[PDB]
């Protein structure tokens, strides 16, 4: 039943035909169940084992790096036995890494905790209903429960579907819907229709939501809807369909493969332009069937040239290793690649309640009388302070610590506030905290008994199991509480009857101790009491204690307030009826009014401090919360969201005024508010998605159920350590220690972390340029290969693997925390970094093609070959004449090709020290600050000796170690660079800008 909310309880029964005292037939529930289905969340079990793996490949670069892989077994057969030793040895190691990272990659992701599964546990697995199928309720699962069913929830019970209320059996029903506001306090239902049809659910008074549970009370209700069409489904389906977006940083490397695919295609239909000189030439020494090969061949080589193979395990490494850093700083990182977008937050929309606040109602302000004199009436106002409900505070009188004990009208507030109290404290020994048994408002007051000790009971050597209690324990042993008026709709209020302790039945001195609404508590009061004495309530006395409750119930405070009086002379026992409460209100007249006490759910210590750090970082901080907007404004009011006296009249809205305003008016409004109350679940990824339709990086953090929706949806959701598991589930970070600051600390490292990953990537993929224009330099320049594809997997793996993870490493800025949110658009090569890169690029390219055309012509063991003779290198078994000096088998020789890759590394071991900052010389930042990139380049080094030596190695590479007549040209070659890209480094620091 769609809207059930707005339509009265006949209304409802008949819309269903059914009896409110029988309930439905076998039949009705056969028919219902298969037009609706079972009352069940589906299950959505995370991506299977197989799937992660082809989800691993997905990606172009990987599939890229995957075909040539093949073309490379495909041509893996044809070939002679000089070099028939190792010819399957690069087909090898092209899909051993691509099935490496594969593998290792599934080993991360598919550990992780699914949200609906934890969402799920607040289905109940019982549930009770009346079917006409027999008289007593009987009790079944709850998953067979359908709409129209007749059902029952008692205290303690946990809701098993969205009920429009028949039929409250107590006086009231109270309920707990933290599942849907975030708000643990007990709401208190009623049948009578709420006219609104677009009434939120703190609107619906007359509902019960499925994973909600009764406080108290006993009710009987008609089943709306079941399944995903409930509350708690429409929070589980918003889960189901999220898939985070691909990080800021992703969609540069997609965007930079996606052009990788194009530039490469380019290339090698651009060399073949360069291959129409010898098409023309007719000659048999070269049939299609092979003159294809070469091309194949050239492919495999630029593919492993361009692709940046090794980087994808590079991040992962400095991600693994910021993760454990953050996790020292208490921040649990659940998404790696989350990491590098908190750091890039312009927006952090945070939830209020157990997040900005400690979610412990205290009471932090009371009065009583102090004298009263015709028109002038004074009060004895105080303050409490302490914002846990742990029995640590104290009383302030005008700011100076007071004895309660010795205001007698503290004595008699104390009094009220522990008899008339149906909660108590507890010490949880096992989590070293004092935590509330019942409800919150009222462990408040219990709380505040405790602090004001108004007897001097000797409390400090009690332990504090029993110190939770101590105070309360010995007002209870003066008056016995023979019974309590249960609160009433209609009265706002709730007394409970006493008796002097140790006296009989007919005894004189009984007394009944009043607590509810100001207004309503105040107006039944004929006399206010000072000190021990009681003179009559005035309009002057009145008028007093109203000015002030109004104040208290709305400024910078905006406090929860409840009146505390006392019945002097109550009925007798007997003449007084229980069983009807419309009567109540009458017992509970002639009062004496006592005083008021002032409460709230305060904030968190530390929180207007991160929100002023976050503002001096450029990002801004909004609060959504489920809780009403007085208070929401005032708490903003206090952390510094609003100014002390800011107007914001158009800077706050309640999640109805919200769904009022027209969409592009809805959009501009998360612009311009910072403060939404009284919304729902989805309310709050609403905002967190129009934020994004700004473009901007938008953090969720909080701990609710009703969170997991906008948390799901922000770039980085942020769960606090001690709240629900649904939200934990849903975040990609937890607060294990709930504190704001350490959210701060976790963007700083995500600034920092973001800035050296900006260098390695930097660095390799300057790599490999220079390694695409040597490949394109011995394509269409006629040279024979002065490095093959079998060799440049190892230099980008292990050669600048190292370099790489060493350059994460970099001493961070200090000014890190003092400048605005990068753009996510902000490029990582541009501008003269991308000409300074070009240079470099194209150097290397030849300075390795250099080093190979130079073991021929201008050598010493090798043949001193003319340039044009060496270009033709080809026509030497068929062309001896015109082409002839030594053995034709010169060229595949392990001296030209180990001397262009001991150029590539030499030049790469010191592109690794130009990349230690953007436009700073490296004599000005010393290339020794980074201990670690020193330590790596020998690393690389000595590995580049290991892979010549031990022979089992040079012979897969068809590599030969160099000697000092070598090698000393070697560091003649590529030390220059440290001079290009030198003067480079002055010409943008000196004539563009710094
Ligand atoms: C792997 C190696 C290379 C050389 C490659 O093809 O990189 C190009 C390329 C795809 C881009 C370019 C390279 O383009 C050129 O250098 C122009 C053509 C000259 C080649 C001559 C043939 C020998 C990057 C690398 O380099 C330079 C030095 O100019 C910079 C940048 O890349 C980034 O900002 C990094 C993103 C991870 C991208 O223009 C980028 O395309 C984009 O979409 C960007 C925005 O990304
Ligand atoms: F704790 Al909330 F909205 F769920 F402030
Ligand atoms: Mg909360």
């Amino acid at each position: 039943m769609e809207a059930a909310h707005s339509k009265s309880t006949e209304e409802c029964l008949a819309y269903f035909g059914v009896s409110e005292t029988t309930g439905l037939t076998p039949d009705q529930v056969k028919r219902h169940l298969e037009k609706y289905g079972h009352n069940e969340l589906p299950a959505e079990e995370g991506k299977s084992l197989w799937e992660l793996v082809i989800e691993q490949f997905e990606d172009l670069l990987v599939r890229i790096l995957l075909l040539a892989a093949c073309i490379s077994f495909v041509l893996a057969w044809f070939e002679e036995g000089e070099e028939t030793i190792t010819a399957f040895v690069e087909p090898f190691v092209i899909l051993l890494i691509l099935i490496a990272n594969a593998i290792v990659g599934v080993w991360q992701e598919r550990n992780a905790e699914n949200a609906i599964e934890a969402l799920k546990e607040y289905e109940p697995e019982m549930g009770k209903v009346y079917r006409a199928d027999r008289k007593s309720v009987q009790r079944i699962k709850a998953r067979d429960i359908v709409p129209g069913d007749i059902v029952e929830v008692a205290v303690g019970d946990k809701v098993p579907a969205d009920i429009r209320i028949l039929s409250i059996k107590s006086t009231t029903l109270r309920v707990d819907q933290s599942i849907l506001t975030g708000e643990s306090v007990s709401v208190i239902k009623h049948t009578e229709p709420v006219p609104d049809p677009r009434a939120v659910n703190q609107d619906k008074k007359n509902m019960l939501f499925s994973g909600t549970n009764i406080a108290a009370g006993k009710a009987l209700g008609i089943v709306a809807t079941t399944g995903v069409s409930t509350e708690i489904g429409k929070i589980r389906d918003q889960m189901a369909a999220t898939e985070q977006d691909k990080t800021p940083l992703q969609q540069k490397l997609d965007e930079f493969g996606e052009q990788l695919s194009k530039v490469i295609s380019l290339i090698c239909v651009a060399v073949w332009l360069i291959n129409i000189g010898h098409f023309n030439d007719p000659v048999h020494g070269g049939s299609w069937i092979r003159g294809a090969i070469y091309y194949f061949k050239i492919a495999v080589a630029l593919a492993v040239a361009a692709i940046p193979e090794g980087l994808p395990a590079v991040i992962t490494t400095c991600l693994a290793l910021g993760t454990r850093r953050m996790a020292k700083k208490n921040a649990i990182v659940r998404s790696l690649p989350s990491v590098e977008t908190l750091g890039c937050t312009s927006v952090i929309c945070s939830d209020k309640t157990g997040t900005l606040t400690t979610n412990q109602m205290s009471v932090c302000k009371m009065f009583i009388i102090d004298k009263v004199d015709g028109d002038f009436c004074s009060l004895n106002e105080f303050s409490i302070t302490g914002s846990t409900y742990a029995p640590e505070g104290e009383v302030l009188k005008n700011d100076k610590p007071i004895r309660s004990g010795q205001f007698d009208g503290l004595v008699e507030l104390a009094t009220i506030c522990a008899l008339c109290n149906d909660s108590s404290l507890d010490f949880n020994e096992t989590k070293g905290v004092y935590e509330k048994v019942g409800e919150a408002t009222e462990t408040a007051l219990t709380t505040l008994v405790e602090k004001m000790n108004v007897f001097n009971t000797e409390v400090r050597n009690l332990s504090k199991v029993e110190r939770a209690n101590a105070c309360n324990s010995v007002i209870r042993q003066l008056m016995k509480k023979e019974f309590t008026l249960e609160f009433s709709r209609d009265r706002k209020s709730m007394s409970v009857y006493c008796s002097p302790a140790k006296s009989s039945r007919a005894a004189v001195g009984n007394k009944m101790f009043v607590k509810g609404a100001p207004e309503g508590v105040i107006d039944r009061c004929n006399y206010v009491r000072v000190g021990t004495t009681r003179v009559p309530m005035t309009g002057p006395v009145k008028e007093k204690i109203l000015s002030v409750i109004k104040e208290w119930g709305t400024g910078r405070d905006t406090l929860r307030c409840l009146a505390l009086a006392t019945r002097d002379t109550p009925p007798k026992r007997e003449e007084m009826v229980l069983d009807d409460s419309s009567r109540f209100m009458e017992y509970e007249t002639d009062l004496t009014f006592v005083g008021v006490v002032g409460m709230l759910d305060p904030p968190r210590k530390e929180v207007m401090g991160s929100i002023q750090l976050c503002r001096d970082a450029g990002i801004r901080v909004i609060m959504i919360t489920g809780d009403n907007k007085g208070t929401a404004i005032a708490i903003c009011r206090r952390i510094g969201i609003f100014g002390e006296n800011e107007e914001v009249a158009d800077r706050a809205y309640t999640g109805r005024e919200f769904d009022d305003l027209p969409l592009a008016e809805q959009r501009e409004a998360c612009r311009r508010a910072c403060c939404f109350a009284r919304v729902e679940p989805s309310h709050k990824s609403k905002i967190v998605e129009y934020l994004q339709s700004y473009d901007e990086i938008t953090a969720m953090t909080g701990d609710g159920v009703n969170d997991a929706p906008a948390l799901k949806k922000a770039e980085i959701g942020i769960a606090m350590g001690s709240g629900t598991a649904v939200a934990k589930t849903a975040s990609e970070m937890v607060l294990a220690d709930d504190n704001f600051s350490t959210i701060v600390a976790a963007v700083e490292e995500g600034r920092a972390i973001y800035n050296n990953m900006k260098q390695f990537i930097r660095y390799l993929i300057s790599s490999n340029v220079g390694e695409v224009v040597c490949i394109f330099l011995t394509a269409a320049l006629g040279l024979p290969e002065a490095l093959i594809p079998v060799q440049l997997l190892w230099v980008n793996l292990v050669t600048d693997g190292l370099p790489a993870t060493a350059l994460g490493f970099n001493p961070p800025d200090l000014d890190i925390m003092d400048r605005p949110p990068r753009s996510p658009k902000e490029p990582l090569i541009s501008g003269w970094l991308f000409f300074r890169y070009m240079a470099i690029g194209g150097y290397v390219g030849a300075a390795t093609v250099g080093a190979a055309a130079w073991w021929f012509m201008y050598a010493e063991d090798g043949p001193g070959v003319t340039y044009h003779q060496l270009t033709h290198f080809m026509q030497c078994t068929e062309d001896h004449p015109h082409f002839e000096g030594l053995d034709c088998e010169i060229f595949e020789a392990p001296e030209p090709m180990t001397m262009a890759l001991s150029v590539l590394v030499t030049i790469e071991m010191c592109n690794a020290l130009n990349s230690l900052s953007e436009n700073q010389s490296l004599m000005r930042m010393p290339p020794w600050v980074n201990i670690w990139l020193l330590g790596s380049i020998c690393l690389s080094m000595s590995l580049h000796f290991l892979i010549l030596y031990v022979d089992p190695l040079p012979m897969i590479f068809k590599l030969k170690a160099l000697d000092l007549t070598q090698w000393l040209m070697v560091l003649k070659i590529s030390l220059p660079v440290i001079g290009l890209d030198e003067i480079l480094k002055f010409i943008a620091r000196n004539y563009l800008e710094g």
